């Protein structure tokens, strides 16, 4: 609940909002969600803030999650935002990437090289 | 809002008194089983229970009661898992939200005598 995790969750929310218009953030966010087995910043419901996945339009992805949120193909997250959490967790990861990304950064601090 | 906050207060009281109050234990088991949920806000609320908390020295440390399970020993050791692993065995979301929805849906048939 400190500033490091708060900062990481800010970045994750920016990536969620810009998932369709910034390929760099899309790739990074997919790598985090796939690799750390998590969805969103605090929770999978953070994806309601992305206009394509938000439950608010007739678009194909409305009320859905991207496939990098799915447990263990491309439509695996379809409609999951409409579900009760007990149903959703059979299909996608519920907890956000904030906590595991904080743990990852702390573990990898000494091998993060910048040049 | 205040309704859900009140329900989560009650759920946390039941968690704390799970072993010493059979009425709260039964009620909490029935809510967790029936609404498919674990805890008040989340399954990690069980860390506030003296027997299931991971810091306890007893055999049940870092475990959950069976009423939290998706499918008793089904909850043994689940509080130590990462959430992605835990959600394979127990419900992650607390009973606050579904109990709030249940009460709102059934309000009109709630009478008392």
């Amino acid at each position: 609940w400190g500033p490091l995790q708060d900062s990481l969750e800010h970045t994750l929310r920016v990536a969620i909002a810009h998932y369709q218009d910034d390929p760099d953030l899309r790739f990074l966010l997919d790598q985090v969600q796939l690799g750390l087995r998590c969805c969103g910043a605090a929770s999978y419901q953070d994806w309601q803030q992305n206009l394509y996945f938000q439950c608010s339009s007739p678009g194909v992805q409305a009320c859905s999650l991207p496939a990098s949120c799915c447990i263990d193909n491309d439509q695996c997250g379809f409609g999951v935002l409409r579900l009760d959490a007990d149903a959703a967790q059979r299909v996608v990861y519920l907890e956000g990437c904030g906590p595991p990304l904080r743990r990852w950064l702390r573990a990898n601090l000494e091998n993060l090289y910048f040049q």
